[PDB]
């Protein structure tokens, strides 16, 4: 089997992406955030705090004949961003863009945090990391490509996420249509649950490449691209009257630069960022300081490839017996 789904921007700077995705019988539709940085598929639902709801589809599984109570679990998660939600699970049918996983663990909220609530456009994450990281309780449970992906026709899906555009989640296959050139894998470890990977190196615009290894994970869930002080301290040296800002939280720009790209290395290939795609808008309403695409993982803990990054290419999320990332340009 296969699927294939449209990935939607949720707002004119590409802050996320949301899928449409079928959940129960008859189908209840509910945009989700595909994350390749979590493990959980959780909806907004009938359960959830009614103050906690604002504008969000909700799941509600009385009214889905497959729906079955998974007796005594619950899940409860933080995101590195410092939102959380929680609640129980039911299983259900879920579909996505045409493939179809039954028995699926759908954790349904009864909490979220105000992030959550503030974001009408989205209505639960689906998980795309590996299933170690699930949280449910006592009984870990499977992600929606854990559970594809032995009837899938390739151990596979792949993530291209538009620039101020729609963009594509294939599951089974590879769209030989979807990129240019050839596909660049690279080694993953699933040591810490995440598609970790090493990065061979960077230049800033036209400048020279720095052979060095970045370790960090392909996150779908994540705006920005996070990296080390270093790095980022090279690309915004280039920014005339860039500066990192601890009132407002990381790098900011003036909204009237022209920014340069951001390369960065997969093995011997290379993913070119254009300018455009760092820039994030003025840091409030009217301003013209505008907040920066790339900032420091210093705080972090990990460097995250997110969506600034990877919607710069065509990536492969291979799940065979030993998972590989794949990156082409498009």
């Amino acid at each position: 089997s296969t699927g294939s789904a449209t990935t939607t921007p949720i707002d004119s700077l590409d802050d996320a992406y949301i899928t449409p995705v079928q959940i129960g019988t008859p189908a209840q539709t509910l945009n989700l955030d595909f994350d390749t940085g979590s493990s959980d598929l959780w909806v907004f639902s009938s359960e959830t705090t009614a103050s906690e709801v604002d504008g969000q589809t909700i799941y509600t599984p009385s009214k889905s004949t497959t729906a079955k109570l998974l007796s005594g679990a619950t899940w409860s998660i933080s995101y590195g961003d410092g939102s959380s939600s929680s609640g129980d699970v039911y299983t259900d049918t879920v579909s996505v863009g045409g493939l179809t996983v039954t028995g699926q663990a759908v954790e349904s909220a009864k909490k979220v945090s105000s992030s959550f609530t503030e974001d009408s456009t989205i209505d639960g994450l689906l998980g795309l990391a590996f299933s170690t990281l699930n949280t449910v309780s006592p009984t870990q449970q499977k992600t929606f490509f854990d559970n594809a992906k032995a009837s899938l026709d390739s151990p596979v899906f792949t993530a291209d996420l538009g620039y101020h555009a729609p963009g594509t989640y294939n599951f089974g296959f590879i769209d030989t249509t979807a990129y240019t050139g050839s596909i660049t894998y690279t080694a993953v470890s699933t040591k810490q649950g995440f598609w970790e990977w090493t990065s061979t190196g960077y230049a800033v615009g036209s400048g020279t490449f720095k052979s060095t290894s970045i370790d960090g994970i392909a996150d779908t869930g994540t705006t920005l691209l996070y990296l080390p002080a270093t790095v980022v301290s090279a690309y915004w040296a280039q920014v005339s009257g860039a500066k990192s800002s601890s009132s407002v939280g990381g790098y900011v720009f003036p909204c009237s630069a022209t920014l340069p790209s951001f390369t960065f290395g997969v093995g011997s290939a290379r993913i070119v960022i254009p300018g455009d795609y760092i820039d994030f808008g003025p840091i409030s309403t009217g301003s013209s300081s505008c907040f920066g695409g790339i900032q420091s993982s210093a705080g972090i803990g990990i460097n995250i490839f997110g969506d600034v990054a990877l919607k710069a290419a065509f990536v492969v999320f291979n799940g065979a017996t030993t998972p590989t990332l794949g990156f082409a340009s498009k």
